[PDB]
């Protein structure tokens, strides 16, 4: 504890907190960024998680895409730590005001795989407007590596506990 946790599985515990202040706490982990497929990092967790690093993952993000082109939806690519974590794991999520389809989460969800320790938000459950319910269930479908799923609105949290 020191956060209101559930354990969900063998793999995955749904977290009520801050991402970044769960990936301090462990001593190895990728911490997981919903990024769109510019990485342009203006807002929402990607928002919060460049302050934290004085705006190093933005130089990071921008190297990256000036030299290969903006993402796919469904994409992921694994960047610098920055201090955060060992490693970010820029993920673009559907935006749901895009018509993208939450179907897509599989493939952003898959690719925690590979990692041993993940701490993640919901990706699409922000302003890319995917039922928090529907996010999860994709979650927990396709993720079978050990997941600190961090929420930090208690409502949802409620939710998603039950
Ligand atoms: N030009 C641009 O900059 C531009 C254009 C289009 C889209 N976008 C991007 O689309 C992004 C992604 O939307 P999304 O819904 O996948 O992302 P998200 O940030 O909006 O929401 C993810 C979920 O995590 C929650 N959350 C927020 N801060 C948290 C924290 N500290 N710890 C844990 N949970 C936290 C949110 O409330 C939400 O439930 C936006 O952040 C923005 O970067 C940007």
């Amino acid at each position: 504890s020191k956060y209101k946790h559930t354990v969900i599985n063998n793999s995955v515990t749904l977290v009520l907190g801050d991402a970044i202040q769960i990936a301090s706490l462990l001593p190895k982990c990728i911490l997981v960024n919903a990024a769109n497929r510019h990485l342009k990092h203006g807002g929402g967790i990607a928002g919060v998680i460049n302050k934290a690093s004085g705006g190093d993952v933005q130089e990071e993000s921008d190297e990256y895409i000036s030299n290969n082109g903006p993402l796919h939806v469904g994409d992921s690519v694994l960047l610098k730590g920055h201090g955060l974590a060992d490693a970010i794991l820029h993920v673009v999520g559907p935006d749901a005001r895009n018509n993208e389809d939450a179907a897509l989460l599989k493939r952003c969800y898959k690719a925690f795989n590979k990692h041993t320790i993940v701490v993640t938000p919901l990706i699409s459950a922000g302003i890319f407007s995917v039922d928090p319910k529907v996010s999860f269930e994709y979650l927990l479908a396709n993720v079978t590596t050990t997941t600190y799923v961090v929420v930090n609105n208690e409502d949802i949290y409620n939710t998603l506990a039950t």
